[PDB]
This record gives C-alpha cells, structure tokens and sequence, in this order.
C-alpha cells in the first residue's frame, strides 16, 4: 500500500506535519521509534511551560503534545510506533520503500524527515521507562540540589559528573547509593575515593535492570550483580540516570543525505538532496534555522507543499486558510 507521504519522526515536528499533509488531502504515515508520540518535550520536558511558541502564552510539554495529537488526528494518518527507520531505496517506478530495522516494509511516494538529530535513546536505559516515568521522578541530571533535600536517591552512571553528583548530594540527601556496572570510576580519584568513605552506597558491579513504580513514580530499581548474578532491588525517591545518550542519525548515514552538524542540509523548499525527500524541525540544518517548536511549525509545513508540488507541478503553492478550508468549517 502506496502511502503519498511518510514521515519519519513522531516528535512535535512530525505531528503537526501530519495535519498538514492532512489538509492537502495527502494519505499519510508517521513512523516514531519511541512507544509514544511527542519526542524531546515527552521524554525530557514535559511538565515545563513552554512559552516561546507562538500564540501560547504558556503550556506544559504534555499538554502541548496532547494538543498536537488533536491536530494530528484531524484526518486519520497511520501511525507507527516503536520502529527504528534505518534502510532506504527506490523501486522502478519511483517509489521510495523506506525499512524499519526489524525488516517491515513501508511504501511512500515521499518522505518527510521529522527525525531531530536522531533517535532519542539513553544509553542502557530502556525507551519504555524513559517514556513512563518522564516528568515524574526520574532526572537525566541535577538541576537544583534543594529539591533532592531528605530524598532517598539512587544515580545510575560510573563517569565524573555522577561521582561528583553523588558527592554534593550526599549532605542533603536521606540517601545516596550509586549503581555501576564496573567497580572502576571516572574523573579524578580523589572525588571517587570520597564517594567510596563517604556514607554514599556503591553498588559495584551492578547493572540496572528493571525500574518498579505506579502511577505516581518509580518505587524501587532491581539490579544484578554482574558476576554473581544476584538481584536486589533498591529503593527509590528520586532516580538520576547519568549513561549518557545516543542521539544520532545512524543508518540515515549511509542514504547519501548531505549532512552537516549531525543534522539534513535542507534548502528553502525544505529539500535534501535526495529527490522526493524533505525535512522539517530539529533535523533540518541551515544557517539561519530557528532550532525551536516554532521554527518546525513553519518547516513542517514546507515541506507539505514540495512534497504536493514534486507530486504534482499544478498543485496549489500552500493549501487553504484553515478559516476556510472545505473540510475544516
Ligand atoms: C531541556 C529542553 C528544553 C527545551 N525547551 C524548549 C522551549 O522552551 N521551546 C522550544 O521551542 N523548544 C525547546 N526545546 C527544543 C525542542 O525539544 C525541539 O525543538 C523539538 O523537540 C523538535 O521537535 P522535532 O519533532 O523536530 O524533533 P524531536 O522532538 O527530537 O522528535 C524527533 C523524533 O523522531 C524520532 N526518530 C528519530 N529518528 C527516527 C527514525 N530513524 N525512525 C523512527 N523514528 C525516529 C525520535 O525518537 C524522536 O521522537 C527544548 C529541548 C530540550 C532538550
């Protein structure tokens, strides 16, 4: 089944592009690698208040991905959860046939490229828990150590920055345990034999394993000795994983985009290099680019309208004004 666009990312930049496509009748498919839509804002700021969107005086990350979901359901696209896009190429006919990394087959006759600067993982850290416990009491970092203050805390990461962490956590905190899967630190040595004789527990070698909780947060996290092989699960007020990301473009690599910075070399049409391929949001690389939610609403829909035009030549440049737009009012 021939799809006229297929985009790759379900961040707010794919979702909004979706409504767009939407309006200019195309049939439509998003394709995200995470288990839910809403990218960087639901992984990592959805209870902050956005207030640089234009328009919005202020709203939560959530509720603005709630909002952007009502836009993309407007008109029924497809859309696919929990697949890595990583191959590319072109049937005959022109038709693009886009492959999740599992071997599932999507046929397009163009892409739009909503994938930011890839896909949004945490090093050894499931997607799932990332997605669940986002906002709630699960940190990728210590932002003001107050808020941490008689807290029972567990940091998950063996690199400097959670040895130092742990070490101005440790006189404010209930408690501090530290869970490495190496019995070998980074950073300085002093910082990690002060750790180490301090009342900080150090779990080594552990590796994380499972994240237990409800509704309200995460409870305790199971770990296992990676010699032994025995579990203890730990308990938790506050959770900081400190692995690190792996946020970059992967497969695409090797698709012949011009790439510059880690993000697609985009034209004022929104095209790459690849004929019948477009990009929109944080993925798009030009010099004056606006590397905001605001700056993607304006992509977004750009590459709508070349997608429409490389289709079809005698297309309308833009579709209607929602305000009086046949299927809108
Ligand atoms: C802490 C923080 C605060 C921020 N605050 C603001 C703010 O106040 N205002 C503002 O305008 N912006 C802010 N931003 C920036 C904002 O997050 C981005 O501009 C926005 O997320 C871009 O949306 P996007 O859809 O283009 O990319 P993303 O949100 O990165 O979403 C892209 C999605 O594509 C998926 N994906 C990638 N590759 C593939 C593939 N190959 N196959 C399938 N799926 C794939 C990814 O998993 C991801 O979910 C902030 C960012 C951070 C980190």
């Amino acid at each position: 089944e021939v799809y006229d666009v297929t985009i790759i990312g379900g961040g707010p930049i794919g979702l909004f592009t979706a409504f767009y496509c939407g309006m200019r009748e195309l049939k439509t498919k998003v394709i995200e690698f995470l288990p839910k839509l809403g990218g960087k804002v639901s992984l990592f700021f959805p209870e902050k208040i956005i207030r640089d969107i234009g328009g919005i005086p202020g709203i939560a990350g959530k509720q603005l991905i709630e909002q952007l979901k009502e836009q993309a359901a407007t008109f029924d696209p497809d859309i696919v959860l929990n697949q890595r896009v990583t191959g590319f190429e072109r049937l005959d006919d022109g038709t693009i046939v886009l492959t999740g990394s599992e071997g599932k087959k999507h046929y397009t006759r163009t892409v739009i490229l909503a994938c930011g600067m890839g896909t949004l993982e945490v090093n050894e850290f499931d997607s799932e828990d990332a997605a669940r416990y986002a906002g709630k009491n699960l940190h990728y970092g210590v932002e003001k150590l107050d808020a941490f203050k008689g807290k029972r805390v567990v940091i998950s990461g063996g690199g400097d920055t959670a040895v130092d962490w742990a070490n101005e956590l440790e006189p404010i905190a209930a408690s501090v345990t530290v869970v490495h899967r190496r019995e070998e630190f980074g950073g300085m040595e002093s910082s990690v034999t002060k750790m180490k004789q301090s009342s900080v527990r150090v779990l080594t070698p552990y590796r994380l394993e499972q994240l237990n909780g409800d509704e309200e947060g995460i409870k305790s996290v199971t770990v296992c000795h990676t010699e032994s092989g025995q579990r203890k699960d730990i308990e938790i007020d506050e959770l900081i994983i400190n692995h690190g990301f792996k946020i970059d473009l992967g497969p695409m690599m090797e698709w012949g985009l011009e790439i510059e910075e880690g993000r697609v070399k985009a034209d004022r049409h929104m095209r790459t290099n690849l004929p019948g391929v477009f990009v929109a949001g944080d993925a798009a690389f030009y010099e004056s680019k606006l590397r905001l939610i605001a700056g993607g609403f304006t992509e977004g829909p750009t590459a709508v309208n070349s997608a429409k035009a490389y289709l079809d030549p005698k297309a309308e440049n833009m579709a209607m004004y929602s305000t009086h737009h046949k299927k809108l009012v």
